């Protein structure tokens, strides 16, 4: 029924919510909500079920694998993934009517080949290299893969339906490079547009660079984080403040509660040792659940009432915190992380905590958690 | 057919031959395999078998989740569970042979109604908190725990199977805490024992205690982290030193390789500046797939033949290698991590870039990534 030790319940209402509040924010543009690494630890088809029925244009992914997996659970619509190695499943791709993205004529070699076997024409988007210098093309190297690409379009192997790029700094409001990215994407957008490229979609901003610069907009906005309630930075505000709802909470069960004399020390290495005879709690969750080591004696936690810190290192399955004076019992509810409108623990106290991001907080939330969905639609629970 | 991406090989004669190994550490002791949390992310059922057969006499796990979980693959033998919450499944537990351990009345008390509505008697373990602070009976409530336990025995719904703790720094060669609970634990033994408690077995021992206080063995010593080549802690030596073999390599495979102009900027932030004309290499793994975070800009990766540094910010599903004037091309492969033998970096080399311990490395390798099995036996990789 309910995990007794701990689970994370995805509410599926605050996802629609949060779809249907940044499709206002980009009034002119389609949405693409970017559901890659199992929609950031949410799970990812009910989370693009979710998303698809509030409003979303399009699904992107990373992997192709990923984008499969939305086909094969019946998902129709746009989709569309760009982490790619060469003896990737192109023609698989193809034949799902998967849009692909192409940063080098490696890529662009294996997709036509595929495109042929598959007897079918891939529909392709050409990723620049903007200056995050990750994947993309390089300026250097731009005009080349231009015009093989047109190339192959005449050959009718492949349709060159998109050209795009990503940010590096778009979390930072007024990093310089944000506005050298949006220059030089104009710049070899226009390059490419008069090569003889007619593309459906032009988009460079993710969720950071939606939510405060509309001159990135173009045709399609690729929102991942915001999607699920989080705010990319808390130099962009709070997910309250970005009139965002937090989908994911993180909820335990304590697994015993006793009293200590003063002087006792706690989990590994004795890095906290009692002030005076006190109680503490174990919570049933560890690092291997996704609770960060790095947060050890400074992840917050709700317990009886108040607030608590987790007492020395965080093992492996769990961790214990110190009520002191305060009572609770075995089976109470311990809340790790969810909304901070309900007083309780979020992601980016965590982040903090652990000196980290929000981003891999939500994400590397384990396998070994059940998730529990509600709101949505009840097909949206599968 | 095999992972184009990224993917753990897990070698199953490396398991054997570390449990081996083990084994002759604690010749007068029995065994017992820890594959909680997914085998510390080597694959539970492949490891668990391979252990088995290996001489594991023993098989323990975290959650009863999980010790179902082997019991459904068919893995007969003892199995033991101690992370326990009201609500369990005891009733299936106890249906299935599984020995739980027992830190409170609460427990106790759930597990006899369990034991009476299957009809069975109930296999529970006695855990003493010697000082870890932790699970485990507080010394001043263990006269009551074994009292109440006791009877229960004499009712016939349940049979106290062991008595056991769990060392807080054992890690830590020459620790005073240790001799200290090992005090605690003989003293709160041998209580149990005189009050009419027959345990069937006496534990406390993990991988570190087992390596260096053969004092510490008793009837069961529980290793973990060592059947998996990975040593405990440099204190200790490493994992070629104690005479182990890492059994996870995490290889991955380029998915572009560029030259970029001098002084361009490099991922998230960047903060990575090439310092002059050079060429990037993208690996296509990243935060969600288990690479830390923490060690952007330190996690080491071997690739053209060179150990190369993680430039910048590590993504959520990838990060960038400057390889300076060498070439690769895309499908290259790059080793993440494996063994220091061959050459490659390891899994304390990603603790120290990331500054935390070798055992959180192996365990958060995400489930995105596809493992793959050598050695062993063959129907051992068939979960
Ligand atoms: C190419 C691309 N587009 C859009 C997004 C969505 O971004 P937001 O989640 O910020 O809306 C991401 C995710 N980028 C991530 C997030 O963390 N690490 C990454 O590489 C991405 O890699
Ligand atoms: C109760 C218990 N027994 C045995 C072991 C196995 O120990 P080794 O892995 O050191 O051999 C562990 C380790 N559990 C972990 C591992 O890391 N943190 C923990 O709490 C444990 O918690
Ligand atoms: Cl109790």
């Amino acid at each position: 029924e309910t995990p007794t030790r701990v689970y994370a319940e995805i509410d599926l209402d605050a996802v629609r919510a949060n779809v249907r509040a940044l499709r206002a924010r980009a009034p002119r543009s389609a949405l693409m909500a970017v559901v890659k690494s199992n929609a950031y630890g949410h799970g990812a088809v009910p989370c693009a079920r979710a998303a698809q029925e509030a409003g979303a244009a399009w699904l992107g992914t990373a992997t192709p694998e990923e984008a499969l997996e939305l086909r094969a659970a019946g998902i129709q619509g746009r989709i569309m993934c760009w982490l790619w190695t060469p003896g990737g499943p192109w023609r698989e791709a193809i034949e799902t009517d998967i849009d692909v993205s192409v940063s080098g004529m490696w890529a662009l070699d294996e997709v036509r080949a595929a495109a042929r076997a598959a007897g079918r024409t891939a529909r392709i988007q050409l990723k620049a290299d903007t200056g995050l210098g990750r994947n993309g093309c390089q300026p250097a190297d731009w005009a080349e893969l231009v015009g093989a690409a047109v190339a192959a379009q005449a050959e009718g192997t492949v349709q060159v339906t998109g050209v795009w790029s990503h940010f590096a700094c778009a979390d930072e409001p007024g990093h310089p490079s944000i506005r050298l990215q949006l220059d030089a994407f104009r710049d070899m957008l226009a390059y490419a547009e008069k090569e003889g490229v007619d593309p459906e979609v032009r988009h460079i901003a993710n969720s950071p660079a939606t939510l405060t610069l509309p001159e990135t907009h173009f045709d399609l906005v690729r929102t991942g984080l915001a999607v699920y309630g989080v705010s990319p930075s808390p130099e962009l505000g709070t997910p309250a403040q970005l009139g965002l709802r937090p989908a994911m909470t993180l909820r335990a069960s304590l697994a015993l509660v006793k009293t200590v004399p003063a002087g006792h020390g706690v989990s590994y290495g004795h890095h906290y040792v009692t002030e005076s005879e006190t109680h503490l709690a174990l919570v049933p969750a560890g690092y291997a659940d996704g609770i960060p080591r790095n947060a050890s004696g400074r992840g917050p936690v709700l317990v009886a009432g108040k607030i608590r810190r987790a007492a020395g290192r965080i093992a492996m399955d769990q961790f214990v915190v110190d009520l002191g004076e305060d009572l609770a019992e075995a089976g109470d509810e311990a809340v790790i992380l969810g909304d901070a409108e309900r007083g309780e623990p979020t992601a980016e106290d965590w982040a903090q905590a652990a000196h980290t991001i929000a981003y891999e907080i939500v994400t590397r939330i384990g396998g070994r958690v059940p998730r529990v969905y509600l709101g949505g639609l009840e097909h949206h629970h599968h």
